[PDB]
């Protein structure tokens, strides 16, 4: 078991596909 938990939000996403969007779309600034 290894949670994919996102670095500046300290949530453990179960998956990596929904971790991975929310990653990339983080760059939502504009
Ligand atoms: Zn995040």
């Amino acid at each position: 078991m290894k949670p994919y938990q996102c670095d500046y939000c300290g949530r453990s996403f179960s998956d990596p596909t929904s971790k991975m969007r929310h990653l990339e779309t983080h760059d939502t600034d504009k």
